[PDB]
């Protein structure tokens, strides 16, 4: 330390060291304007895009299933989202399109990216998956675990990249109203703007794991950080083309939490939508007892309540979404799971729920959760943080309308429920107006939310 | 053969299991210290527990004038003073998953067996084997000393009590002569709070890695020991807490890991162990009824309901199967009556035929136990195998090809062996846990093979 510290000039949790896996991938935009859309069409007998629109693809596999769930959408003007299931497809798209911007996407690649731009200590990225074009993707301060002679070290994560590795790229066609092109002999005319989104689902990227390379020097990893924010488990498929399943990969999954949990690094892991019921309940239950500090949405706290039994709760959280039910669902999620600290992340409010012997007063949770929200709000007014004074421009967003209504509600649920198993804080969130961004906030807010949490618990 | 060069610890379950003689004497002394009126008042409320003297009494007269056998839980440890000033024991001996386990691994004199109890008072300490050790910490340096020597003095005392009595005994109740119709048992099973503080204890957890070290598998029992709520504020959530982090010391150090489950009656509670120990840990050894106990609090009420009523070998493989999809650890043992089963992943790096090897030898050294009443040496084990396997050898076989014909056996590896079943077993307690420890010790064997 240089020792030039000062307690009344320096929020941020500079110190600390994180680590964050698995998922990272580039999302890319193209602009649909009239000569790529009719460019694009003509490539292709009319009928034959006729014929497939109205067999109607679900998936993409061949080049005719995306023009023909595109057209069908630029016609009807509905937004709409396609997975591509066939990797070879990725060149196809890339010969076809110019991409107006590419850039990082996926949680532990947007986390990472924004601890490097608030300039803690150190930041390590994992991804199974690196090829060049995803590298660069990364800010400046990214580092990426190395094997150099059995020795482990860490280098600049645009140096660590494999050619070859299998390239997760999610795309959004953009399109606006008014628009005009032919199919055919057929004038159409896009009724309203909005977006056609094919996102990479094919199986060389669903295989989430540390490599066989790297497995053997977790534990050294661990000795170097703090904190470790694992998520990207929605990515796993149910079943493998090798005769794998999704529990394979959770079996080395719970190996790697051991590896860093015995080193003393807290874990966060960043819950998400999880389509498949059965891929879900396996991820609730092979990850998130074993792991700290738990961060999910609204939606999310249903959806959890529904596959451990509650479904009573669930319903009442979908049908009326009260705040009560929701403090509610997170206790109960925290009692089953028996993890350390809940945190949940909704448009007006952002709430910890943690047993009652968490180190942390209801002060120190009260900011750390400040921290995650103004962090989001810098990030959503800015479009990316690039230092630490970013914060600052955080702190000039209020805290939203709806925040005496929320404190209020919050005082009526703890009358209400049985309080004394748990601290819980509820703190309204500070929300940006018109926004520069709005891309991955959730994952932004729980990143703040947890590196402070860590800090919070170094002082006691 | 038997492995010999193996090192395991077993924590956390050991309690003594004493016996008492109610003869006539015994009977009348006891219950001459009450007024009639006032058992026979208690035996109108009948307590279901016991929190006091006349609780007891109470209980008792009404098991020996019915002859009925009973089981009531002692909630009081107060009381243990008063059962050892009231009653001469004809037998104490060491009782509990890891306690048991722990002396049948010191019988077969394997290279080290290392024991842990966060209770050791000096009475359950001089219960176990020649050999057992225990984790003993000196000026911050740890030991494995000879558990005998390394007892607490007054430690809590889980001591079960069963009263044993006869027909055609005769006492009275004030003036009333009851004569006991059945001969039976009544017991009084320890289960007040102390006791149920079930952890790894401060002054050695930070030592856990250090046993790691030195042990090559280690078996955890006794968690359905744990209540829902303490009296100090904590609840069975603050000790799953602590045994998750006991387990990931052991499993970062490369030890595997058995679960001997047991039967727990609240289904939020058993739901919780489940949730917290079971996805975490490598080997799981269960019975008949506890699959189903499990399947139960999973959602599977139809399937669970099945096996409780009607023992099919079919419901067992696949209630088998759906445990081990759902928790995911490495490999379930199952024991019943007829047969022992193993299901594993596809890539279990066993091949059936080791598989197979290390239930026979579970199931011979439990033959062994039940022929002898111990493990005392290796060569006991020999014993086990003059035992045949059961009658029901060809009915199991016919059973298993027909269900592996109807389930979707995936690449899962289901092996399923019959039981080597002793005719006049001098000894019944303790069967479950011995082949548990035996086809445990032994895949750990195999598995340095690979
Ligand atoms: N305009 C905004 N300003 C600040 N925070 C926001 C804004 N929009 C969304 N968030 C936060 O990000 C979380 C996740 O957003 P979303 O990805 O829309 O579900 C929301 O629950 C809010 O907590
Ligand atoms: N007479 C016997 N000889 C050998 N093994 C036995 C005998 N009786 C039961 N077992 C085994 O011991 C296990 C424990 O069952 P229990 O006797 O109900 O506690 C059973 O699943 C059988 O596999
Ligand atoms: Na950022
Ligand atoms: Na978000």
């Amino acid at each position: 330390s240089g020792r030039e510290n000062l307690y009344f000039q320096g929020m941020i949790p500079e110190h600390l060291s994180i680590y964050t896996a698995y998922n990272a991938n580039i999302a890319a935009i193209v602009k649909l304007n009239q000569e790529t859309i009719q460019n694009l069409i003509n490539a292709f007998d009319p009928d034959e895009v006729k014929r497939r629109i109205e067999e109607y693809p679900r998936e993409i596999n061949e080049p005719i299933d995306f023009v023909a769930r595109l057209v069908h959408t630029l016609k009807l003007g509905k937004p709409a989202a396609v997975p591509l299931v066939n990797e070879k497809m990725n060149e196809w798209f890339d010969k076809t399109f110019r991409y107006e911007e590419e850039r990082l996407g996926g949680q532990a690649g947007i986390i990472a990216n924004t601890l490097a731009g608030l300039k803690i200590r150190k930041v390590i990225a994992y991804t199974p998956f690196l090829p060049k074009r995803l590298a660069e993707l990364f800010k400046k301060g990214v580092l990426y675990p190395v094997v150099e002679n059995g020795e482990l070290q860490f280098k600049p994560i645009q140096e660590a990249y494999r050619e070859g590795d299998p390239l997760k790229i999610n795309r959004i066609f953009e399109f606006r109203k008014g628009l005009k092109f032919k199919l055919g002999d057929e004038t159409i005319e896009i009724p309203n703007s909005g977006r056609f989104i094919v996102s990479a689902r094919f199986e060389s990227i669903s295989r989430i794991e540390t490599r066989e390379d790297i497995k053997p020097f977790l534990g050294e990893i661990g000795k170097e950080v703090d904190g470790a924010i694992f998520s990207g488990y929605q990515g796993l498929r149910t079943k493998y083309s090798d005769g794998k399943d999704a529990n394979y990969y959770l079996r080395r999954a719970k190996e790697d939490i051991i590896e860093f949990k015995e080193k003393d690094v807290k874990i966060h892991v960043e819950f998400a939508s999880v389509q498949d019921r059965k891929l879900r309940k396996k991820i609730i239950t092979n990850i998130l007892p074993f792991v700290d500090s738990v961060g999910i949405d609204e939606a999310e706290i249903a959806q959890i309540l529904s596959v451990l039994g509650y479904r009573e709760l669930a319903d009442r959280i979908f049908t009326y979404n009260r705040l009560e039910d929701s403090i509610l669902g997170g206790m109960i999620i925290l009692d089953e799971l028996n993890f350390e600290i809940l945190q949940v992340h909704t448009t007006y409010y952002l709430m910890y729920i943690t047993h009652r012997d968490n180190p942390l007063s209801e002060e120190e949770l009260a900011k750390s959760l400040e921290f995650g929200t103004t962090l989001a709000a810098a990030r959503a007014s800015l479009g990316d943080i690039r230092g630490p004074d970013d914060y600052k421009v955080g702190l000039k967003v209020p805290f939203n309308e709806r925040s005496e209504y929320v404190k209020l509600r919050f005082e009526e649920a703890k009358s209400r429920l049985r309080m004394r198993e748990y601290k819980v804080v509820v703190i309204p969130t500070r929300l940006v107006q018109n926004p520069v961004l709005t891309v991955g906030l959730g994952d932004t807010i729980s990143a703040g939310a947890f590196l402070t949490y860590l800090e919070f618990l170094k002082r006691h």
